[PDB]
């Protein structure tokens, strides 16, 4: 029995979600950059490259509430294959709630866009350009629900709908962008302008997927049809909001820190580059890895949580880590050779992969204990609750990890160390791990015992 029946279900489970998962993220970034910089980035002049940058800036924050819309999706729980029903209304309910944050950034979107800060030139352009094809990203959130329920939760947790409009979004945006980016045959838009339609498009093709895979499901019914208001519900969506409230924040609060500091501490040189290219780029994808394997084993842990309540944790628990320090460590320790090359990633010159090659190094690590970080957190403690004190934990490692790396940079402008940007970089690194330990102290809490169905008498 000792590990017999965990690697085995453990190694499963988290591939059933692994695989479609990962995909997904494919879509995220894949198209992405595809349709955006291929069109709108060599064509508006660069200035489609650019301008378009700040342009879903912007949205990043707001995506950020969005996954609080989905903590909330987490809540595929209540299908322990226990009530393996109720679900509909449960979801119906979150749905709703996704209208209602979309709007309240809708605010801040049109205005300012309208305000912008400077005059750049993405003014005008960019703007309300993708403006009102941020219109248009409102109603994407709205799908992002129907992805709650199925693409994640699926039901129970059938993780499919990723490759649905996951190959086929990203398909769809290239040639929607090539006709209306410039391409012409009803009109021919612009970078910012196209980016924006190619999305218009998007929220089209993800409603497809929506009413489709999921009131269709192929395989199932016991699903939705009518629903309702609520304001209890709603204060249970205010525990959509009290775990989701720890989570939109959390990631996305923390994003604009990320941000914050790296910058601040990013005239440290002309490494902006070394520093942005390097680090940024090839990590932002490799973490888009273990990323992965958390709401795989996130919800994995989740279902199982809820059947005769077992032991998802050394599964789930246990299981997910083990791998993704495999992930993390198989891609960090092949990433060590990629660097030259990994190094050009962003077409130019010699242009840092000397120190990009040393900077690249600090990622390998970082997505090692970045790796352990994401999954326990926002997976297992993903669970509930935990999402609120793992919330908390958060920022534990933050405020900690950067003053302390960035004093590391700033530790050379102290102590000494050989290089103060690359090094600064890693102190970030310091957070990761110092918060990967966080969560581990987090060790299920005294585990489980009956306080298991307490974190859903605080969820239920
Ligand atoms: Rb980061």
């Amino acid at each position: 029995e000792n590990s017999v029946h965990r690697y085995k279900k453990e190694a499963s489970n988290l591939i059933k979600l692994a695989t479609p998962v990962l995909i997904a993220s494919v879509a995220q970034t894949g198209m992405g950059f595809v349709d955006t910089i291929m069109a709108g980035g060599v064509s508006a002049i660069d200035m489609a490259a650019v301008s378009i940058a700040a342009s879903i800036w912007l949205p990043s924050i707001l995506f950020g509430v969005g996954l609080l819309m989905a903590l909330v999706p987490v809540v595929a729980q209540l299908n322990g294959a226990g009530r393996q029903h109720k679900i509909p209304f449960e979801v119906h309910q979150g749905l709703i709630l996704a209208l209602l944050v979309s709007v309240p950034i809708i605010a801040v979107l049109f205005q300012t866009q309208f305000i912008i800060r400077f005059m750049d030139v993405e003014e005008a352009m960019a703007t309300k350009t993708v403006g009102y094809m941020h219109a248009v990203i409102f109603a994407v959130p709205a799908y992002l629900l129907f992805q709650a329920l199925r693409s994640f939760t699926d039901g129970m947790s059938l993780t499919k709908p990723a490759m649905v409009i996951g190959f086929i979004g990203l398909l769809l945006n290239i040639p929607l962008n090539w006709i209306f980016v410039y391409g012409k045959f009803g009109a021919p838009e612009l970078g910012g302008v196209g980016c924006g339609v190619a999305t218009a498009i998007v929220y089209w093709i993800m409603l497809l997927l929506l009413l489709f895979y999921i009131v269709t499901s192929k395989r199932l019914a016991h699903v939705k049809v009518f629903e309702t208001f609520h304001k209890p519900q709603p204060k249970e969506l205010i525990r959509l909001f009290r775990l989701g409230f720890p989570v939109a924040a959390a990631l996305f609060f923390e994003v604009t820190l990320f941000a914050v500091v790296a910058l601040l501490v990013a005239p440290l040189g002309s490494t902006v580059v070394a520093a942005h290219q390097v680090a940024l780029n090839f990590s932002s994808l490799v973490f888009m890895f273990p990323m992965s394997i958390g709401a795989a084993v996130s919800i994995r842990v989740g279902h199982k949580l809820g059947e005769q309540d077992t032991k998802g944790a050394a599964i789930a628990a246990n299981v997910g880590l083990m791998t993704g320090l495999a992930t993390a460590c198989i891609t960090a320790l092949l990433t060590v050779l990629f660097r030259e090359q990994i190094a050009l990633l962003y077409t130019e010159n010699q242009v840092v992969v000397a120190l990009a090659m040393q900077l690249l190094l600090f990622a390998a690590i970082y997505q090692c204990m970045d790796a352990v970080q994401v999954v326990a957190a926002g997976s297992l403690r993903g669970y509930k609750d935990m999402t609120a004190i793992f919330h908390r934990t958060f920022i534990s490692y933050w405020v900690l990890g950067l003053p302390t790396g960035y004093i590391l940079g700033m530790t050379n402008w102290l102590t000494e160390q050989p290089l103060g940007a690359k090094g600064f970089w890693l102190g970030f690194i310091i957070g990761l791990s110092a918060a990967a330990l966080m969560l581990g102290q987090r060790l299920y809490w005294l585990q489980k015992q009956s306080d298991d169905v307490q974190l859903h008498l605080a969820a239920k």
